[PDB]
């Protein structure tokens, strides 16, 4: 608890004394989970708002955000929540989660506004402090003079909820005595969320275990990384996470984030010819994310790296060597059969094989099939992964597609693949400017995505780096490339974030979508499942100058909760 | 003209489709002389921009980038300059020149992006196409699909241009019809800059003549030669050029470029144990730079090859031989006094005597020490200069002294060498990755170099290439020695570059700051010295990932433009 405390970056904004003048004392209200309130800017509250009017269905985890700003020191200002109760019944407080919105250095998009890749020096970009990280940790902040801070409530409503009307106080204090008390009421419908276990939605967010063991200095896949690892993945886990990440040879990324991936398998030339290969580190890292409840898939980086060198550990020599060699060559085929042959029989030992993926990348065409061809030569029922673009002819090969947001499979394609127990979702990364998940992205836009998923008749949704932490990660977001927050959705101390917490939330209205469709295809309710589709238009990436990403999140969620 | 058309390399890169997919006509905007548009991608441009302001003193040349974009072949792109007009005044088309900003292969920093220096294999660094060349003969360009074209256009205001707000249309015309109108605004303020013969700039660009012999094959020294050389090294006389690069013996730098510089002088040993020595060759190549308008200095290379091995014409066994000496060596004494005492008196024959330097260069000090004790002791009255490090030891020596950019002089030390009339520079070679004049750095970089010189209270700036050309140096700036761009920064044509264009607006800004300082000395106005120099500070080596190169030159010429 206390080795996470932490302190913030200074702001790179002044605050100027004068936007202060009119708040005359501290000031508490309710906010919104839209907004990520600035630090050194009184809120944009015109007034105090003293209640707060929720509804949700019993198992759903659900948000608000309380904002607390001041003209003079607050010491040890702190915020609490009781119990929800409701006649006979009462949601426990242990259900109840708060957290400080706590704020991290971030830059902004390419000049242009018009995409986020690329190499970046941190003085050619904006930066500024942004609301983002859900510190539950910290027990007490201390505000100085002409200052704002959010607070963060997440209300996880238990399966067995009565449906009704809850309400409930939030105690706000400061230097020991209550500053405000704030209402909540919570309308619990007669629905039912099932657990983030049995939820469709395919989550892949890539892991990174290198980035822990690096941060507290631990040995990698020890007992204390483990230990910092669990309620850390739990929070993807709890989020609807499907796939586990691994790194089955050395830098499958060519080590692009802070702390490079290395190899989970141990490659072995002997000096006789003969290879060993060892998976101690993958199978503990496998079994370690599957006792979380992430087990659906598991994804294998990477036979096709840009540089396409390829480590061993050369027994003759006593050294590490690498392999120059391509998709297309023969000397390829036999480096990567002779790994896959060996990795197939152990995968099929540990019941694991029809869950392991060999995961493509984009590449020119003739590149992909030939990595193709080897990985089928290995082992004709080895399931492949790719995100990517649209490849007509790779369509029945891959197990796991993942197209870039800009592309759409047509409905037949989806239906097809559906049919055959593939899985099928969209990618965004650094080249979309919205929706997104960096730093400065509007906190909708997380939310967004997922519903984005629904509209699209897709199984889910992919991005590339789940906790890729950058030097660090809890005071200053940017590296160097690519916009801030692009590497990473997580924080130390297994804390969220404001855009992993909208996207969970979006997760659970796909799940509600999914649901209330099922009911009205059985009731065969033709006008309810015309109205949930057109709620579903507004989310297209070509609708966000006319609907706000903010916007059609909020419309949309007071539609379905009609239901 | 038309033997100077030429054909690019093909682009390393493929096309991305994605990055055009929503680029649906040709576009036509304004963009900036900071950036090198790359090829491939469409102009990073939110809004077509149409229209340019830009402010200038009479006397400036200033520069500005168009850029055309198309998802579709345009056939026979071309642009064109209207006369600038205010009210009643004119400033003719005829003061503007128009060019293509045209593609080279470049290649990067060392690996571990600390330097540029040391031997390279150019399949062990990337390569990519990078606008550069300013291409000023090509009339038309037809542009594939999917593709981005810059236009340069450099205003030469003359002296006598009435201060006031010019007017101007570009007009950018394909396939015979008409793209696009764009306005250029031009605020020609009450203030003169004289022209490049007077500044008092002290830009040393070594010059290779057997770089545009071995081009163009012709003969050296030939009519063909010097008319091919003329506005070429013009390019480099508008740009402020002061020194002549004269190789006085065989391989100053044993061949290290392309084209090694063979000996302007004969230097016959006799039969009877009598030389005789000939300088046709030097005379010629010297009036030559002359009657150009570079003739500050004229720097002999070398009394100090690497090799230490000095060719001579035997005239006993009618061959070249080599004599094998080194200074501190009593035959190095006697070799290189017979030589110097006739250069000496041939020099003062034709009055250079007091602007020819003898060019030592950084070797071990007691070999520098000797060498200077046989070139005083050949003529007290040498003047000498020395490209190197500090060496406290030597101050008074060198009568021309250019430092590394790392190492600095104190303020004491360059009062006085600058009221013994002096000169004192700095300069960049491949071991700086920034600033630089690689083909793949900023082009901001360019002119902060001059911008440097004068933050650093020094005369001017030397690099040791302007034209030592590689095989095909408009097609492949690369080379098996550096980064690629170190050997040259003027292209055969006599085309400019990005770079050289830079420059010498830094080196513009660098007279306006000094004609500023004198009136405001003249005036009292300590106000505005301070400000200026508070500007200045921008320029140090130090503070570059503080303050873009980039930012830093932009901020200072508006600052000093205000004045």
């Amino acid at each position: 608890q206390t080795s996470e405390y932490y302190q913030e970056a200074a702001n790179p904004i002044a605050t100027n004394p004068a936007l202060w003048a009119k708040v005359t004392a501290p000031q508490i209200s309710w906010g919104s989970t839209d907004i990520r309130y600035k630090k050194e800017e009184p809120a944009p509250i015109h007034s105090a708002q003293k209640s707060m009017n929720l509804t949700a269905w019993k198992g759903e985890k659900i948000s608000a955000q309380l904002v607390v700003w001041t003209p003079k020191v607050l010491n040890d200002l702190t915020f609490m929540v009781s119990d929800l109760t409701s006649g006979s019944a009462t949601i426990s407080k242990e259900n109840i989660r708060t957290g400080f919105v706590r704020y991290v250095i971030t830059d902004e998009l390419n000049k242009d506004g018009l995409g986020a890749c690329g190499y970046r020096n941190s003085a050619d970009f904006d930066s500024t402090l942004v609301a983002d990280v859900i510190d539950h940790i910290t027990p007490t902040l201390t505000l100085p003079a002409n200052s704002t801070q959010g607070g963060w409530i997440s209300v996880n409503i238990p399966q067995g909820t009565k449906a009704g009307k809850y309400t409930g106080t939030v105690t706000v204090k400061a230097d020991g005595i209550t500053l405000s008390e704030l209402k909540l009421n919570l309308q619990v419908k007669n629905r039912t969320l099932p657990p983030p276990s049995e939820w469709a939605f395919h989550l892949d967010l890539w892991q990174n275990p290198y980035a822990v063991s690096r941060y507290y200095n631990v040995e990698p896949f020890s007992k204390k990384h483990f230990d910092l690892m669990r309620p850390l993945m739990k929070l993807y886990a709890d989020a609807g996470g499907k796939v586990i990440t691994a790194s089955i040879m050395h830098k499958p990324w060519n080590g692009q984030t802070y702390d490079a991936f290395e190899s989970m398998v141990t490659w072995l030339k002997k000096a006789d010819g003969t290879w060993y290969f060892d998976y101690t580190v993958f199978d503990k890292w496998v079994e370690f994310m599957m006792d979380l409840g992430v087990k659906k898939q598991i994804s294998c980086y990477s036979m096709v790296p840009w540089r396409l060198s390829f480590q061993y550990f050369d027994q003759a020599s006593n050294s590490f060597k690498f392999l120059d060699a391509k998709p297309g060559e023969v000397a390829y085929e036999e480096f990567w059969m002779n790994m896959l042959q060996d990795f197939s029989k152990h995968l099929k030992a540990k019941g694991w094989f029809d869950i392991t993926h060999i995961a493509m990348d984009e590449r020119p065409m003739k590149d992909m099939q030939e990595t193709l061809k080897v990985i089928r030569k290995a082992d004709k029922d080895f399931k492949v992964s790719l995100a990517g673009t649209y490849h007509k002819e790779l369509l029945d090969d891959l197990n796991d597609y993942c197209i870039t947001i800009a592309e759409k499979f047509t409905p037949e394609e989806i239906e097809a693949r559906r049919k055959a127990g593939k899985v099928t979702t969209y990618y965004t990364c650094c080249t979309e400017p919205r929706p997104n998940t960096f730093t400065f992205s509007e906190p909708a836009e997380a939310e967004w995505l997922a519903w984005h998923s629904a509209k699209e008749n897709l199984d889910g949704y992919l991005r590339w780096a789940l906790n890729s932490w950058v030097k660090n990660p809890l005071q200053d977001s940017r590296f160097t490339a690519w916009a801030a927050g692009d590497t990473y959705m997580i924080y130390p101390g297994a804390r969220s974030s404001i855009r992993l917490e909208r996207l969970t939330e979006g997760i659970q209205f796909f799940e509600k979508v999914r649901i209330l469709k099922e009911e009205f295809e059985e009731k065969g309710n033709k006008g309810a499942i015309k109205n949930i589709d057109k709620t579903l238009k507004m989310f297209d990436e070509s609708s966000m100058d006319k609907i706000s990403p903010t916007t059609a999140v909020n419309k949309a969620k007071k539609v379905i909760n009609r239901y």
